[PDB]
């Protein structure tokens, strides 16, 4: 049957994992490569895609998920970089690309 409860160290789902490292980030914001390895840092799942091509692989999966309703939101750097920066979205926290202050 369904699974009311879960494992949430395991059986998280790759939003969860995306929120496990992001979380266990600095800013909260980091690129899909920082997020890859502050997963592989915690995660169970992607210590073994870690070792194999899923890593350059789930990764794809995982963007998908951050399209999921806007729960996640995508931040630009500020100006020190040409990069984006991934965030689970809070409320907005890092206030990527909200205009805060118009005036």
């Amino acid at each position: 049957g369904s699974s009311s409860r879960r494992n949430a160290w395991g059986n998280l789902s790759y939003a969860d994992l995306i929120t496990r490292a992001i979380e266990s980030s600095p800013d909260k914001r980091l690129t899909l490569s920082q997020i890859y390895e502050w997963m592989v840092r915690c995660v169970p799942y992607f210590k073994d895609k870690g070792d194999s091509n899923s890593s350059a692989g789930w990764k794809n999966s995982i963007r998908h998920n951050l399209s999921l309703h806007s729960r996640f939101m995508r931040v630009q750097n500020e100006g020190t970089g040409k990069s984006s920066w991934w965030i689970i979205n809070p409320d907005g926290g890092k206030s990527g690309k909200a205009p805060r202050r118009r005036a």
